[PDB]
């Protein structure tokens, strides 16, 4: 209970990824939510029966790449009902932008423009705006 830190201290990194995680449990998404809560998450929801989440992923993978300060996060509708109850997300494909924990926009049905669309919009809040 007494220390003085005299200043900050130096032991940290943070590095750039754009490629789609893959959520198989609320607690996942639940928890990166905080995290990702300055940036823009996205929650699409992908099955492995619908042909639609197939270019719908693809897409994707390209866009984390335009968008680096973007977070692409993929959940499987049938594999984590958990989540998918609460939202009772019965539908895909399916996006859900998250934004501090708190969801500001979601896109349905599978579009390739659409979603860049909103992509970009939201995603513009943050360094280099515009």
């Amino acid at each position: 209970g007494s220390s003085g830190s005299s200043g900050m201290a130096a032991g940290a990194a943070e590095a750039a990824v754009a490629a789609v995680e893959e959520v198989g449990s609320a607690g996942q998404f639940e928890e990166l939510l905080r995290l990702k809560a300055k940036s823009l998450l996205v929650v699409h929801f992908w099955a492995p029966w619908a042909p639609q989440c197939a270019q719908m992923n693809e897409v994707m993978a390209e866009l984390a790449k335009e968008l680096p300060q973007v977070s692409f996060v993929k959940l499987e509708a049938e594999g984590v009902p958990e989540v998918s109850e609460k939202y009772e997300i019965s539908s895909v494909p399916t996006f859900l932008f998250f934004k501090n924990s708190q969801k500001i926009d979601r896109l349905d049905g599978a579009h390739a423009p659409e979603l860049t669309k909103k992509v970009q919009r939201h995603a513009s809040s943050g360094p280099s705006s515009g």
